[PDB]
This record gives C-alpha cells, structure tokens and sequence, in this order.
C-alpha cells in the first residue's frame, strides 16, 4: 500500500481493495470481480438478515431476469425515472429477438404481474417475498466499486398486505434490520430519516433510509432504503381483492419494497480502513485471527521448530473450539514480517504471534488490528481473551465511528452558517420548507466541489423546531429539520 | 385435485403439478418462469448439502460480472463456436446504443479465466478453486421446458486450476461423486456415472463425466449435473502461466475443471416421484416433512384442538422436524388435505377431538397413502422413523425403475427392439462421432433417435476382446448408454 487515506481518497481505496484481494477489475467498465475475501463478507450480512427476516415471515424465491416492454412500462413515474438506464436485449446469437427485453434494474414490474395472479382473496395476504439476486442500473456516469457499479447484487423483498397499517409497520421493523446490519455487524453508526420528496423513490408514497457518513470525503452515503408504495402498483397491475365487509368492493393491496446492497462492504472499507489497509468488523471478518510462527532461527534444532509449529496448531484447534473463525499460516516461503503486513492489509483483526520464548514462557503475543496494541496472554487465557478481545474490537470500532459521525453533523440555521459548515466537510441539519424548487436552489447556491444535496429528514433530529422558524430559503416557514450534505 | 394423469399426458402433468403445488409460475416472456417459495427451497436444501461438501474440499464461493466482451468471448474458439447461437447480446441503455455490444454469460469460463490469468504467476499462486451461485442465459429458440431446459436458469459453476494433471483429474471424480450424493442421498434418484462421447463431451474441454437420470413415465433420460476436465485447452488460449522452479525457463499453463448443476434437479425429483395426487416431496430435502391438520371443526373443545395442535407443532420443532400446523379457520380440513397433498408434504398429522381426548393422531405418508395410527408418546420417535422410511422407500422404487429399463444389447435389430420398448441401452460401441450420428439418424427412422448418454464407469457388462461396434466396421472401444433424451 502507498497512497495515503487523507491525501487521495479515490487511489487509496482502490489500492486498498484490490491489494485486499477483495476486488478484480473486470475488461467491462462498472463491472468487478467479488474474490472470496469480499463475498464471505457478503455471506456474513446474508446470513443474519435471511434468518431475521425469516422471523418477520418473510420467504426467499426467485425470479426472472427479463422484464418485458409493457409490464416495464405499467407504473409511469417508476419506468421514467428508471428507464434511461435499463440494459435492453435485442439478439441471441446474430438472430433478432421478436421484441426487445429488458434487464431488471429493480424487480417490480417483474413480481407484481404475478402478485396480481396470486391475489384472488383476502385470505391470500399478505404476500411477503425476497430474492437475493443481481440487478444492472447501466449509468454512464463514472463507476466507483461497491459503491456506484452497474451491475450489482443485492437483496430485495417484496410484500403486499390488506391494510395500510401492516405495511407501514413493515417498513420500520425493515429499516431497524438494516440499522442492525449496518451498527452490530459492520460497526457502522448510521441516521435513520425519510427521503424528500424529490429525493424519495419514483413511484412510491415515501421512502426511509439509513445514512451513513464518510469522514475522509466529508460526504454521505445511503446504505439501505426501505419504501412504502402504497397503491402505486397495485392500482397499476390490479393487485385487487374484494372487501370482506362489504360484497363487490374491490381493494387494491398495499406494498412495501426494500433493498440492501453490496454497497455494504465498501462503506465498511470506507469507514474502518487506515493507511495499513483493511480493518474488518470481527463480526464479518472471514478470518478472524491469524497465527504465525515467529523466531525461526535457522539454528533452531528440528525438534524445536516442529515443536513450535504443533503449538501453532494447538493454538489453532483450541480457537476452533469456540467457534472462532481462524487461519494458522505456517508457510515456510514467506518471512514473517511479510505475513504481518500481508494479514494487516487483509484487515483480519487480531494476529496471534507465536514464537520460541514464548511458546516455552506458556504464552503468546496478540496484535489488535485496530489499535496496533500488542498484548502478552497466558497460553491458559487464550479462547477467553481471545474472544474478549474481538468484542472489544467491534466495540472499538462503532465507538470511533460514532465519535466521527456526533463531530462531523451539525445543526445551522441559516444559509451562510450552512454554507460554511457544509465548507468545512461536515453534514448539516438545516430547517428546510420541504419545496423541490428550494432543494435545487440549495444545490446550485452551495456548489470536493458538487453542491448539497438532501439526504433524509431524521426520525430523530438534533434541535427541536421552534414554532414559526422559517425555512433557509427565507420565502416560506420550515416544515422539518433535514440533513443535507455533500454525497456519493 | 389433479387433473390429468401421468401415463396419458406427461407434458400436461408436468405443467399441472409443477403450478398447482406452487411451485412454478409463468412469466410473459417464453423460456423463464418464476421459482415461488416451494420450489426454491429445494434449492436451498441441494445449496446447503453441496456447499458444505465443497468448503470441505477447499472451494470458495465469489462472484463474477454477469457480462463478457466480445474479444474475451471469441479467444477460445471451439467453446465460442458451440455457444455463440445461444448468446444473449445487451445493446443499448434506454435509447442510447453502446458502442460495444456485450454478451451475458451462457457459462463463465471466459469471465472468470482472464482473472485468474493476472492471479496466477508461481506455482505457489496454485490451486484456484471458486464456485460462484449465480443465473446464466441460453436463449435457445426451441419449446422451453420448465427446470428441465429453461433460457435463463439458477446454477452453481465451480472452477478450479492447478498445476499438475493428477490434481485436476482427481477433483473431477470428487465433485461427480457430490453431484451423485446430491442426486441419490437427496432426491432419492440413482445416477449413472459416466463419461460423454466425443460427439457430446463439452467443447473445448478434454473429457466431460456426467450424471444421467431416467424418467420412466416417458422413456427418456436426462444428464443430471456435469464435471469437466478442459485440461489446458483454456489457460493456453486466455495464457494462465506460471513458472516453477523445478522447470527452468517454462511457462507452464495450468491444468483446469468446470463443473455445474441447475435447478434441473427440482425437475427431474418431480418427474420421477410425481404421481396422479401431484408432487411427492423426499423428506431430505422437503420444505416442510409433515403439515399438522385439525380435523373436525363446541369452544372449549375448538381451544383444546388448535392447542394440542401447537403442542405437536414445538414438540416437532424440537427435533429439528421441519412443519407447519395449518391452523387457517379460513380453509376446511378437506382443502388442506389437498393443498398439502398437492404440494407433497411426506407426512400429514391429522388430529381429531376423538383421538385428541384418546392420547392418539393419525399419520399419513404422502408416498403409498397408507394411514398408521399413533399414541401422542411417539410423536418426536415414529415421525422421525416414517419419514426415513420414505426417503428410502422413494430411493428404491426408483432403482427397481432403473434396473428394469436399463439392458444390454449387443446388435442393431436388439438395440432398436428395447429402445422402442421404452427403455435406455448400453451397446458395444467405436466412439466416433459418425457412428454417433448414424445411431440416432436410424434409430429415428426405424418419435426421436436415440443418443449417446454416457459411457459407464461401470457398465452391465464387459466387452468381449476383438468384438464389433453394433455399426460392425469398427472394434467397439466400450459399453455405451444410449437412449432417447431431453
Ligand atoms: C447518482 O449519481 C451517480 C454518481 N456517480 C456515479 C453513478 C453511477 C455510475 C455507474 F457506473 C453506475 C451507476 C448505477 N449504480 C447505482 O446507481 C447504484 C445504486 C445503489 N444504491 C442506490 C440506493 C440504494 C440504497 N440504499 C438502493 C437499494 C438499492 C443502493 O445501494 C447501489 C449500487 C452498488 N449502485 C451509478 C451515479
Ligand atoms: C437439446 O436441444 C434442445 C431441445 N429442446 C429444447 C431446448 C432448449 C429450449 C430452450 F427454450 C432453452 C434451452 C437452453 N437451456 C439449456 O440448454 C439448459 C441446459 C441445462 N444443462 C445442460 C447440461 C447441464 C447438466 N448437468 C449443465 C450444467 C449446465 C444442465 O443442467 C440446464 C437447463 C435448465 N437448461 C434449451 C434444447
Ligand atoms: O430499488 C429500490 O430501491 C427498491 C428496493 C428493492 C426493490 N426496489
Ligand atoms: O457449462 C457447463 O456445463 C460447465 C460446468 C459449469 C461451468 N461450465
Ligand atoms: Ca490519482
Ligand atoms: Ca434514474
Ligand atoms: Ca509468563
Ligand atoms: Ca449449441
Ligand atoms: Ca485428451
Ligand atoms: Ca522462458
Ligand atoms: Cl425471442
Ligand atoms: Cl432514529
Ligand atoms: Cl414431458
Ligand atoms: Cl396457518
Ligand atoms: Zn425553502
Ligand atoms: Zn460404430
């Protein structure tokens, strides 16, 4: 590694997540190869939130790829804001298709035909379904890895309900999933709010978020959204049923949507990562310690050194025994400060030295990734201090996140204030009129040079609006404080 | 309640129990169906089993783009010749062409070979073992048919490279035994391990092993997973190379696999267990193994049931028995029956009030029908032992099927013979893919030919020295499967 993470950004993270191993490019712009490193990464996020969504009644499926012209087309506001970047194709082979087919960039319009079929009664809500897939948003504007890609995976899930009271329930046990996501398994501190209405998904009634800030780049970064569609679609696709009170009434169904991306790992590299590389989470690291033998002499007799690396092992079956996830990397080729640094750019977070004073002193060396601190352990102590010390890391980990995110987000109450805040990389809270047209003035007037935008409006601001404050427009009163800021 | 039966109109069976047991819905666009609830958990199950057996052996799971460039796709040629018809091409975004067009993978090889072409430099960069759980696209322009050959499908490919053939040849046998554990251990179906012909083997590969299945309903078989040894015919063309110092001075290419398994599966579980009440779940892999049903339907009497009816539901979740208790007042007794018989379920548990206030329920397995009645005491004990012996039971049905269809036939006239009857053969034969053509070109006209399935491992019989191909110019070179197929 040899960018700086305050100087460069952009070739520090680069660097950071391919010489990680986490990332290849690909020969197709927008588009990286997930190497394992990444993708148990990935996994670990999959297997907490299938299982919690499991609990809400929620059920995993699949479906197509290929959406077709018309059913793309059925929800007007949606395939307006989607349809400049929906990947058309048009041959197999040299032969032409009959009709153009499209790659689904979001799986609406492919499910809700389906929804309209499987509907026929109220007994058949509510409808709650998942799919953990790939979707294609083929942008031409400048891809950036995890974050912003054209192809990405992701999940989304799907539900249809009889009432709006279930769905908008649905939307914030969701949206606190994503929370746990973000704040128990990546060490991520993260702001809850509801998008503007410029800023909310097309075709939807509202839309709620998490934020998450990235203090190298000063700017924001949504790391999960969770909407209510209301009857948007089901007035679109006749997701209809009758009323059970009242004979011949048709009801449409109310939906729900929600998304949760790989986008995930790269604001987690964003995040923790140092001028080292990688600092991975101990709750979603692949490996969570490495073990290296040290000392190595070359005047070590043989019964010493096979000595030393039956110890290595017995660390490593020891750690095994507890359910913690770890690698002994007894690879004579490489030097041991090589394997060091090899393991400290792959972020595993705690590398377990073991060498030949110590092996017979009955104890080890453990070397915390995120504060460097070295630390001597009892052999006997091991898997206790071991996974003490892996608590303390996540711990660690959200604790200097949020001690970042409480200095970098304040409250401004007028434009120039905000102006100079916003100036300074940090993320404001402005009281704001809610108006599409004062949104865009904002972002023209406040143009790491782009203009604010809105991120959410917190369930949780940090003021409380006093009666009568206008908003930073000036021409009319405030409706709500808003976090706006610079973002990805 | 089912309609058509399986010995008159397969096609319509098919169709009818894969929508009526919701486990398929259709999509407006031909070639691709929806897999509901029912039927990816299947998936999930093989996904489980086979993803285990497979960290066990030192593969990891990734993930590679979706989209391959013209130059990459067309560098290995026999590959590219044998896929391009069927190679779905992106282009434009919206109402912008792209200046390139680009092609969504039918297969991953050129995706993921280019990569491991800037990973590999030292024989300690070796082995690369990745498997990647992922959709392709073969847009073929022939009648999909639902699981069993679809445009787009869910798939696990597994590629791997080594430096030394010995390596490579042996994973190739591992993952053919998964696939066949996966086949026989799961779905209850026996496989025939063998080896394609020339005229079938994957192209640009080496050797291709296989593992066929056999649908008695239509006298078909159908290859069933699929492990490839391309040798150095890829790392040559996308130049995998690497140095050791044992060889001064050699660029030496790396010796590969593939291997992948579809969603086919779930297909051919349904064809070979379905019967005329719809699918027939193995209990190893089976969404839900038994559904609580209450029967009848006071209140203190309607109370009681629906708790007994809980207490079987946690008593069962204790042992890790997958059920459910339908306990919908919305639906009678009579349409649950149905609903989970159509779906499969191994075992119904019916409780009644009479047998309720008797410390006693009613179990019925969904694979003979036959109803046992049970003391409340065994619940967790006679369960967990009926469904075993449904699993079983389905496994050796299915052999006995195998077994009687699958014969021997040294000449033409008894080859054609047996074929007509249904049934698949294995036959002396010279390997040639002229021959190969000739088979199914006569075997046709004398309502299709039969083709090459595999070349057994272990055929029925061993080859007499010096004996002939049932074409007679050529000496048969070994016992070969043949038999009409999907
Ligand atoms: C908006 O101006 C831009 C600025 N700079 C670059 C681009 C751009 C460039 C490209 F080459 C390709 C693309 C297309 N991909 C994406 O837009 C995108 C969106 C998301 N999103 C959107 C919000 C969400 C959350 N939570 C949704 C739940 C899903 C979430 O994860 C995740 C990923 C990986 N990619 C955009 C666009
Ligand atoms: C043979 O002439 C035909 C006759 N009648 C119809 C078609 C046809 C029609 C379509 F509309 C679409 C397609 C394209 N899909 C597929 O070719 C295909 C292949 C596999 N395969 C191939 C072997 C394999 C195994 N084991 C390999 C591991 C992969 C495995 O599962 C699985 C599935 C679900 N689909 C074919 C083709
Ligand atoms: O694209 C989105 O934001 C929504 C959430 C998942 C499905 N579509
Ligand atoms: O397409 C096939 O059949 C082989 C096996 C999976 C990857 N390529
Ligand atoms: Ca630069
Ligand atoms: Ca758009
Ligand atoms: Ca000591
Ligand atoms: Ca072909
Ligand atoms: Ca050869
Ligand atoms: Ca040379
Ligand atoms: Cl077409
Ligand atoms: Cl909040
Ligand atoms: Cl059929
Ligand atoms: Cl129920
Ligand atoms: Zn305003
Ligand atoms: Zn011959």
């Amino acid at each position: 590694l040899e960018a700086k993470k305050e100087e460069n950004l952009a070739d520090w993270y680069s660097q950071v997540i391919t010489k990680s191993e986490m990332i290849e490019y690909h020969d197709i712009s927008g588009c990286y190869i997930l190497r394992p490193w990444a993708y148990a990464i990935w996994e670990a996020i999959k297997d907490f939130f299938d299982a919690e969504i499991k609990k809400l009644g929620v059920e995993n499926c699949y479906f197509p790829m290929f959406v077709s012209q018309s059913a793309l087309e059925k929800e007007k506001t949606h395939v307006a804001d989607f349809a400049p970047e929906v990947a058309w194709v048009t041959r197999s082979g040299k032969t032409e298709l009959a009709e153009p087919i499209a790659i689904r960039p979001t799986s609406e319009t492919v499910m809700y035909p389906a929804y309209a079929k499987w509907v026929q009664s109220h007994r058949d809500l509510p409808i709650k379904l998942n799919q953990w897939c790939n979707v294609v948003r083929w942008e031409f504007k400048h891809p950036q890895p995890f974050l912003r890609t054209r192809e990405f995976l992701w999940q989304e899930g799907h539900s249809a309900f009889a009432t709006m009271e279930e769905a908008a329930e649905e939307v914030l046990q969701i949206l606190d999933l994503y929370a746990q996501v973000y704040e128990e398994l990546l060490a991520i501190p993260v702001v809850k709010g509801r998008k503007t209405e410029k800023e909310k998904f097309a075709g939807g009634d509202y839309t709620t978020t998490i934020e998450a800030f990235i203090s190298a780049s000063g700017r924001a970064i949504q790391g999960g959204t969770s909407h209510h569609l209301g009857q948007n679609f089901s007035k679109m696709f006749e997701i209809v049923f009758e009323d059970p009170k009242i004979p011949g009434e048709k009801q449409f169904a109310y939906q729900n949507s929600w998304g949760l991306t790989t986008r995930t790992i790269g604001v987690m590299t964003m995040v923790h990562g140092d001028n080292m590389g990688l600092v991975l989470p101990p709750r979603v690291a692949c490996v969570q310690v490495v073990i290296i033998p040290c000392g190595i002499t070359n005047a070590l007799s043989e019964e010493d050194k096979e000595a030393l690396i039956a110890k290595c092992n017995d660390y490593r079956r020891r750690l095994l025994s507890v359910n913690i996830r770890v690698r002994a990397d007894l690879r004579d080729n490489y030097s041991p400060g090589w394997k060091f640094n090899h393991w400290e750019l792959k972020g595993v977070p705690i590398r377990l030295e073991v060498g030949p004073r110590d092996m017979k002193s009955c104890q080890f060396v453990a070397v915390r990734r995120d504060t460097g601190e070295k630390l001597t352990v009892a052999e006997n102590e091991a898997e206790t201090k071991l996974q003490a010390i892996l608590e303390d890391i996540q711990v660690t980990l959200f604790t200097r996140a949020s001690e970042d995110l409480k200095t970098h987000m304040v409250v401004a109450n007028t434009m120039e204030d905000f102006q100079k805040i916003l100036d300074s990389g940090k993320i404001v809270q402005i009281p704001f009129c809610g108006e599409i047209d004062c949104e865009d003035w904002i972002k023209k007037t406040t143009a790491p040079s782009m203009g604010a935008k809105s991120l959410c409006i917190p369930f949780k601001p940090l003021c409380e609006l006093q009666p009568g404050a206008k908003c930073v427009c000036g021409k009319n009163p405030a409706k709500y404080y808003t976090l706006f800021g610079r973002s990805y």
